[PDB]
């Protein structure tokens, strides 16, 4: 029985959009920017940074995004992205994420949103079982497909 | 006597689940456009009926399809179910967070094909959905205005 050693970093990987609020509906909706649909979290506590990977649809198509959100004094991290953002994280841990962002437009609009986010973990003995059963059957490791990582990494 | 009964309480772990790997011995069933070549989005187990309901996404013949496939426990502790031929599969690590499986598919011209894979569950805790319902709810947001992106037909593709 042994647990990875807690670290922010460790909390870098694949992460899921679950739900997201907002104060003006249209930000939202379909084409609307801020209907994200999240890939990865980069958590970098040397830097202070967190790098944000999703996807959302613009004009009928769906873009991959990148944004850097940067930590401030005062822990809320700002970013660039359809106007500015100031981002808390009001929750936490090894599975979840709830945060509180709020944007102003190119417009002077303000948006304030809510989300939960949650990690999709694989433990390392579980990979275990699976590549130890995968080679009971005989099957060669090139003939096996990484569906996370192209759902990961979309287009 | 052969093995006991398995005192068997599955129904816990349906929801929201998701494919990490799949290996085959024929390649080409689960290469582009390949039948087994399934993005898993939900799985049902009922206890009762001894039943598992996949629900997954597979693209064929460059077109996306939501395939919906019902499985039906044995004596044998194993499952069967019609998809692109006839299957068998078992069930060899289970826990809240993980699946690890065995198939045997026989499709239509006899030809047998064995198939692993490696399944990991979204979970959504109580605690963490509360805490974001009063946070929405502080800010003053209406639940008509928030989306569920978990089961939602307007997604992404992997491919
Ligand atoms: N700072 C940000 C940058 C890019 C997308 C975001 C999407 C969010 C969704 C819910 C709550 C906060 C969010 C912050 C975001
Ligand atoms: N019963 C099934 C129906 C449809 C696709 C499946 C894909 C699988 C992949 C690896 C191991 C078992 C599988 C069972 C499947």
């Amino acid at each position: 029985e042994e647990e990875a050693e807690q670290n922010l970093s460790e909390l870098s990987g694949p992460w899921r959009t679950v739900y997201i609020g907002s104060t003006n509906p249209e930000k939202i909706q379909e084409n609307g920017p801020f209907r994200t649909y999240f890939r990865e979290l980069v958590f970098d506590d040397e830097k202070g940074t967190v790098d944000f990977y999703f996807s959302v649809k613009r004009d009928g198509k769906w873009k991959n995004v990148h944004v850097k959100a940067t930590k401030q004094d005062d822990g809320t991290y700002v970013a660039d992205y359809e106007g500015q953002n100031v981002f808390k994280i009001v929750s936490l841990s090894r599975t979840h994420l709830v945060a509180h962002n709020i944007n102003v437009d190119k417009h002077g609009q303000t948006t304030e949103l809510t989300e939960l986010f949650v990690k999709l973990n694989v433990e390392d003995e579980d990979l275990e079982k699976f590549w130890k059963l995968t080679e009971d059957k005989g099957i060669d490791k090139k003939n096996v497909v990484n569906f996370l990582e192209n759902e990961n990494h979309p287009h």
